């Protein structure tokens, strides 16, 4: 019973490395875990990993007191520029539950009837812009996107604006931000981290954090300045941890506010934007979702009410997040000994990866239709079975900002299709662009007003 | 006219505290938007962008280049050779950009450009 | 350590940078050499490298086992639009070793044959050209080259057809290019990237690359509309380890980096011959003559162009005095000492002069200067690592059989139907952009009325 582990083709002292040389590591684990199954050892030069698609074994996984978060190799690079911050430190660190708890407030239901407010601000500026253009014309969808979000987490968690819109390259702080993570991404596959191809990506790198950092510091300087203010940021700074009464260093608080701009503005734009896709190309399914919206936004501009209403929007944004989670994988370590699913023994410590993406295609349990978009899976949620769904990680780790996030596609996602009809006017094959995060690439669509006012 | 005033108006109010206005270039953005508006239903959407409109900078060097020639005590010198070959690739954008505007209307409204 | 190395004139802190404030750097670089010999150090406000000259120590420099090829500035600079293709890629960075799997294919002499008719087609647009000329007009030698060169590997590589025979202003792309290569070289003598006055040299280069990626990135869809071409290799070929093609960014640059170094290596090598041959009569004499023996039939034969020996003779020795692309880089692997007198850091950058390798009077004789093809009766008289007109080693160059072959081609097809006059006596002049190709070189030639 107490199985060996597959392991696909290892090299010399590189191991496994050079099978992931690509710029697309999660499409290809994938296409290695169809090869090899449900599990399998995956090492690299001084570390050692195990990668799981099915939910048999994910089950088993997600059991908190056996396994807990551990940072990947990944996300031991993004720290390099997230620092300690709540998506880059380990639960057992003291800046993790002192940051979880003074700042957990400020997602919870309670507080998203405050964000509502700007979210649909933003929005407006993007149904703006997409009614100000010419017949001929054409949305960059991802670009427009991430316009979109990273004014939206900017304005609600920090009252400050990017005003994405009122510009054609991209805001400079992306631009860093995203060969950031692509840096790190990138340093994950290096044969050599040594010999000199690599010395111009260290000055890149340290030249994009400084970057980041600047307009942080903007930030933080626009508020000892500029006023009542329910945040984030509020939270961050006046807030003070119930356990051991002090409030955050200011080096934690500069960790924090990049974290949330990067997460919210990646994930989000690549959920709304692979949204967009299985919609052009399912159009019933459009069409339906395009009378939840005509019928649920009576008034001007939608109220918080109101996007709750759409049930079949939700219902579309989670069967697109099921088949390709914008954050693909979360890792797990062994709190101690034990053996998994009864096969696999394990010593203290050994990380596990889960595959996202892998998961949410495991026949047993979604069936033997999945690769097929139907959002009518997502219709009583309660039917889906534990631990088969995890777009948002698992536990007490799990993605503070999900409700935040369903709250924010749904808004926008709604709107787009009450005021536009959209043509696949390219018939685009899908290219997911991979930084660590997910989106698809050089998406292009024409939209057709349907020339309702705003407010 | 109200149209692209209002957009102007939400820039200005748009803006964060520690920021200034640019005051010829948002006039820039603003006047050019509104004749494209109201003379050819044509939106430059100047207030979207950051690097000015080509036709824009097409513009700007053309009558650069036409002040550029009263000073030349000869225009033939060889010295001017770029100066030339650029003015003509200016024309060509606001020739050509200009049956874009006229491209969107036999391909309706009461306006400069219908009269 | 025993002996310290050569140093030219220094400007303080400027170093000796200024040496090539010159629109003639490599020229410059000649004139050092000339006087200080095989080798010496050129330092530049960033950056100390090595300029080697002699054959004695460039055997040494191309031991694949110390050595590798290293991003010169210049390189570095090129990196900005051409990024990751074969040309300015590292070794071990990991699209090198990639593309350069897939491709070996597509240029070796087995490709010849498929690509030999694509030649043909433009190079007969090239004859028809000079056959309409009326007598009072002359023809413009490097343009000429660079219409066919481009328009070879556009079409011959790519099945894209630039049809600069049809235009007289260049193509906006070639134009583009061009510039962009300028700014590359432009940028070497800048002691100040970050002052103003390069804003609009920063803009307009900024610009042209725009106007590369435009068209070439649209080929990349334009074929996904398959035939047996460059194209395909790069769209269908799988690389063994991971099993994936190569990116599609990636291949933009591929496409960039070939357009680029054919149109530029290819056009001036054949203007240095074609010079070569209206200064020397009597070579040009024998040069048509085996033209004539040879090309029998109204179109050449892949097999007749390989059967040319002397006119791929004078191509030979044409490089070796001119070489179009004139230097290449290489860094210490480790420590070590070049020539048993001159110390390496790990790291320590050389530069090899080909130019002034290729005039090392102990290899070729003190006749250098000469311009005698019949030094190449004997190939394998000349010593292994003499003569390295295409680099080195795995870095060599990927084209050298591709280009030999088209200049091969189109050269024969020249001498067969017309005789040539330098009617201007002409002087040599070198344009210098990285690469090499002669200035405002202009003949005259009387069609020997001769069908296609
Ligand atoms: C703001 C925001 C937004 C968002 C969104 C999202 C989407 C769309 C998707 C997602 C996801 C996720 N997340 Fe997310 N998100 C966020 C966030 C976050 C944070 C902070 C975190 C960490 C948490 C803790 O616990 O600390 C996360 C988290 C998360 C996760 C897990 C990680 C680990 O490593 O474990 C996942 C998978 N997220 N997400
Ligand atoms: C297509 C083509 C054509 C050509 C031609 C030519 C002529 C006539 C001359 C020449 C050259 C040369 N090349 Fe050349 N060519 C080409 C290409 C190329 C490439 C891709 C390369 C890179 C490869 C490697 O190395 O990786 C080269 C490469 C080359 C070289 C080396 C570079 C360095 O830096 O090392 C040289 C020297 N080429 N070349």
């Amino acid at each position: 019973t107490i199985k060996e582990m597959p392991q696909p083709k290892t090299f010399g002292e590189l191991k496994n490395l050079p099978l992931l040389n690509t710029d697309k590591p999660v499409q290809a684990l994938m296409k290695i875990a169809d090869e090899l199954g449900e599990i399998f050892k995956f090492e690299a030069p001084g570390r050692v990993t195990r990668y799981l698609s099915s939910q048999r074994l994910i089950k088993e996984a997600c059991d908190e007191s056996r396994f807990d978060k551990n940072l990947s190799q990944a996300l031991k690079f993004v720290r390099d520029f997230a620092g300690d911050g709540l998506f880059t430190s380990w639960t057992h660190e003291k800046n993790w539950k002192k940051a979880h708890n003074i700042l957990l407030p400020s997602f919870s239901q309670q507080a998203m009837k405050g964000y509502h407010a700007m979210m649909v601000d933003i929005a407006v500026q993007l149904v703006q812009k997409w009614e100000r253009l010419n017949a001929d014309e054409h949305i960059e969808v991802p670009e427009d996107m991430t316009r979109l979000t990273l004014d939206t987490i900017g304005l609600c968690g920090f009252n400050y604006r990017f005003n994405s819109f009122y510009r054609d390259q991209p805001h400079p702080f992306i631009t860093s931000m995203v060969r950031a993570l692509d840096e790190a991404m990138n340093k994950l596959q290096r044969a050599n981290p040594d010999d000199p191809a690599y010395d111009e990506n260290k000055r890149q790198f340290q030249e994009d954090i400084k970057v980041m950092n600047d307009l942080v510091d903007k930030i933080i300087a626009d508020r000892k300045a500029s006023e009542q203010s329910d945040d984030l940021l509020t939270h961050m700074l006046n807030g003070k941890d119930p356990e051991t009464g002090e409030p955050l260093d200011d080096e934690n608080i500069r960790y924090q506010i990049i974290t949330f701009l990067i997460a919210f503005h990646e994930t989000v734009s690549g959920w709304l934007s692979f949204a967009l896709y299985f919609l052009v190309k399912n159009p019933h399914v459009l069409q339906k979702a395009a009378e939840e919206a005509a019928r649920v936004l009576v008034d001007p501009v939608p109220s918080y009410k109101q996007v709750k209403q759409l049930k079949y929007v939700g219902m579309v944004l989670n069967e697109a997040i099921r088949l390709w989670p914008t954050a693909p994988a979360f890792s797990l370590y062994a709190k101690e000994d034990t053996v998994l699913g009864g096969e696999y023994p394990l010593e203290k410590g050994d990380e596990l990866m889960v595959l996202i993406p892998q998961l949410h295609r495991d026949k047993t349990i979604w069936g033997d239709d999945v690769e097929e978009f139907r959002p009518e899976r997502f219709e009583n949620p309660s039917a889906i079975p534990q631990h088969a769904f995890k777009p948002f990680g698992n536990g007490q780790r799990a993605c503070i900002g999900q409700q935040m996030s369903l709250h924010e596609a749904t808004l926008v996602l709604g709107m787009m299709l009450k005021h536009f009809d959209f043509e696949d006017h390219t018939n685009y094959e899908l290219d997911i662009k991979e930084t660590l995060t997910l989106k698809p690439e050089g998406f292009v669509v024409k939209a057709k007003s349907k020339k309702i006012p705003l407010g």
